[PDB]
């Protein structure tokens, strides 16, 4: 799991 801009994406 990592950060997208400012959400999380796994």
């Amino acid at each position: 799991c990592t950060w997208e801009g400012n959400k999380l994406t796994c």
